[PDB]
């Protein structure tokens, strides 16, 4: 799950798909 955002975050250069998990960038 999270294919990115594992460790840092991006949501920049489309770092993010889906499963991103990471609740530190404005993905949702
Ligand atoms: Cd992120
Ligand atoms: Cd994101
Ligand atoms: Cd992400």
């Amino acid at each position: 799950p999270g294919p990115c955002c594992k460790d840092k975050c991006e949501c920049a250069e489309g770092g993010c798909k889906t499963g991103c998990k990471c609740t530190s960038c404005r993905c949702a």
